[PDB]
């Protein structure tokens, strides 16, 4: 139990109403990590990172990660540790607007592992802009050329957390049998202004300029989706090299939230590795895809009455549920690989319980 | 191996335009269409000596892997004719650890039934259902045929994991091991088409139907609303369900109420399973929210090509044109349909017919056998 990580978690994980209510300040700073990481051997030991593969099955199925962050070093460290394995690869994209101490702290952690690094290209990410997509593309470039054996790439943000162990992830990926898995649905006509008009970053905010854009440079229709995906290395190589895709991406640079349509659209282009035909019969909702479990305030409700999922037990930020300990029990029963979003400032117990649970389960 | 099975199937499976064209011209040959075919009486005799039947037909009577042994599958096969296709189908999916219930329509020729009973007598885990229905197209009796097999299979063994129902025109496109793996990947959930009920399919349960002149017809009588809190969903007669789902369907009172209500609807097989799959508390079900809907293409139960959807895949069509022939808008596969088909994730495909293209079945059959023996 030396690798295991005053509330009873088991009761929380079982959805015990008693503890849920019962549950519903010291903290390391970037400088603590900068110092703490000087001695990698001790950092790794004290933080309890797993530096040896757990099974031969996992050794044979390497996974790559693109992690886009900009703050909260303790959360990054906790997320990294939860998903870290020696055989995998981890690219960390630190926003150019991040505090220098944060960047130094991230490099501090990354510098302790030969498979963790900071992307060779970094963007100043603006909410809803192409730069958010570019951040992942920067990591895709690095990850693709550095190793030819990883099977899938999963992109993450700082407030994500896994709800599956590395082994469980590997198994679900094998279950996809070479196909990609991400939300991709017929584009609602009502969102057309997101790409029919040109957007410009005005005073820090991406805004509609009213300038008319040309039609998308592709035969295939645009599809609606998420910024999060689970794609094969082959999909990545195609995105990075295919000329038509490059044309599509350059056209998308001045659209609104291109991250919410680019991946979903490419996933339906013929000849793209791991893609699905454009016929709507193949559409995948956020719940049917396994990329990310996210609760939207306007959809929460009585599951036995038509609701996709139960109400949030934490708090809502921009209509998105920031999980509370009470959300954990139902959440763990879903098939998604990761869930969003978590925040130590909202409910640190939702994190701790999940983290401890996955570590114990993995050590089995 | 004694178990392996002038056309080069390897090229067909690769979509070789040349090899495909060759099989199509072969089919047209008078010599081919005038080839000797087996009769139900041939099978009645051949099955007299089971040891000989098994060896001659090359049935696998020993598990291939420990993985498969630890994951038994049950099958409900609804048939009424074409004994050779039933033979090819059964052989292609047969494994000693699995269970197979065959429902022969009560209106099937007496010789067909005898033949089926003959084939079944050769395998302890293969049997004819204890209750046989006279199935009328689109009627509740089609559903009853499967319910009859569910009862027999559920009581016969408590260790099988999933039940997969089939008809005589189906054929697998996955080996038993591949099937076992996709079922394990389902993590105790069922898998079948289930989507929001289309407005153009409501007249089927809003009115009572009765068989008139051999066909189910609207009586004009309006029936009460379904005995359910959740909505009715649209789907297919074919499913992939856990043993737990089967036990719940056979036992639960409310489900019982739903079924009795559906008895006089049109094509209840196309909404019953899809609907039960969305009822809270049903083992392996999905929430009723439409975010969980599964189309025929996203579900893994059955790959079927509908004439009105076929087209340029690279332009919006869910699949390429039928290389075989269409019957009631459904594509009866030709050898040319195999290449693309094998790349799909479904467990089985429909429809196949050795009177349309025997090579479609043969190439698929050899490929799966070879793949399994590897
Ligand atoms: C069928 O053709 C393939 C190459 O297209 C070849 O590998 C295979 O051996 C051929 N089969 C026979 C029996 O000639
Ligand atoms: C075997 O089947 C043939 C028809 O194929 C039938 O005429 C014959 O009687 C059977 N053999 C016997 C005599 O048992």
């Amino acid at each position: 139990r030396h690798l295991e990580l005053n509330v009873n978690c088991t009761k929380i994980l079982q959805g015990d109403p008693e503890e849920i209510q019962k549950v519903k300040r010291p903290r390391w700073t970037p400088h603590d990590y900068i110092n703490m990481t000087r001695d990698c051997a001790s950092f790794i030991r004290t933080r309890k990172y797993i530096v040896e593969p757990l099974t031969k099955e996992e050794v044979g199925f390497p996974i790559a990660y693109s992690i886009v962050v900009h703050h909260k070093i303790e959360m990054l460290d906790r997320l990294l540790r939860a998903i870290y394995m020696p055989q995998n690869f981890y690219c960390i994209h630190v926003d150019r607007k991040a505090e220098e101490s944060f960047l130094a702290a991230v490099q501090g952690i990354a510098s302790c592992f030969d498979n963790v690094f900071v992307a060779s290209q970094l963007e100043s990410v603006v909410y809803a802009s192409w730069t958010r997509v570019k951040a992942d593309l920067n990591c895709m470039k690095d990850l693709y050329r550095m190793n030819a054996n990883w099977k899938y790439l999963i992109n993450l943000c700082g407030m994500d957390f896994p709800i599956k162990t590395n082994l469980e992830i590997v198994r679900k990926l094998k279950c996809s049998t070479g196909e990609n898995n991400l939300e991709t649905e017929k584009m609602p006509p009502n969102k057309e202004e997101r790409w029919k008009k040109r957007y410009a970053v005005v005073d820090g905010k991406l805004t509609n300029t009213g300038i008319v854009k040309a039609p998308p440079p592709l035969k295939t229709p645009l599809f609606s989706g998420s910024a999060y995906f689970v794609v094969t290395r082959e999909y990545v190589g195609y995105v990075l090299e295919n000329e038509n895709i490059q044309k599509l991406m350059e056209w998308a640079q001045d659209t609104y939230s291109p991250d919410e349509f680019l991946w979903a659209t490419i996933q339906r282009i013929p000849e793209v590795p791991g893609s699905f035909p454009s016929s709507n019969k193949y559409d995948l909702s956020d719940m049917n895809a396994i990329a990310r479990f996210v609760k939207w305030q306007y959809f929460e409700g009585d599951v036995s009455n038509g609701a996709p999922y139960p109400p949030c037990s934490g708090v809502h930020v921009r209509s998105v549920c920031v999980f509370g300990a009470g959300d954990l029990s139902w959440m763990l029963r879903q098939h998604h690989l990761f869930a969003n979003k978590f925040d130590m400032d909202v409910d640190p117990f939702a994190i701790q319980c999940l983290d401890e649970h996955l570590r114990r389960k993995a050590l089995e």
